[PDB]
């Protein structure tokens, strides 16, 4: 916990005027970057602070996993792959309307 | 404020016995769900919080962001987009060595 291993990087980006959110991995050693996330168009944030909490990892949960391996599954970035199991922590992030 | 207009979730899951981050948006009215991110392997969470914070959004983050949509042309999904600019907030989060 001394030594760092690398940063994450969470952004709201305009491109070609609409609003997206990325999320780049730097490492710390090398500096290399990896773009993680670039999804939108996403709703502009508010002046206020997002609202986040930790959930269990109970049946829910575990089934947010099964859908995330099957939609990876779908893209084959890293092969077919068998779900296994979430871990804890789980964040739940609550995006409100304007 | 008061109108939900989705929740997004943060996983850690573990498929083909490798730990992938995981990140999926729920609409609230619809209950469509959506993969964000899918990205690995990354180190197991330490049993203690991570830590992250806001950081300025000045010329180092507007490069991140220039970053960012460099790397999501190469992709394509949204077709050839222009970088404009990044907004608040900016997340940065810090990864340690186990």
């Amino acid at each position: 916990f001394r030594e760092i291993k690398g940063y994450e990087y969470q952004l709201y980006v305009y491109a070609s005027d609409k609003l997206f959110r990325a999320d780049i991995s730097e490492d710390y050693k090398t500096r290399g970057r990896k773009l993680l996330r670039f999804n939108g168009p996403v709703p502009p944030p508010g002046g206020s602070g997002g609202e986040w909490e930790i959930i269990d990892i109970g049946p829910f949960t575990q089934n947010l996993g099964k859908f995330a391996v099957d939609e990876e599954n779908k893209i084959g970035q890293y092969g077919r792959l068998t779900f296994n199991k979430v871990i804890r922590p789980c964040m739940k992030k609550t995006i409100y309307e304007n």
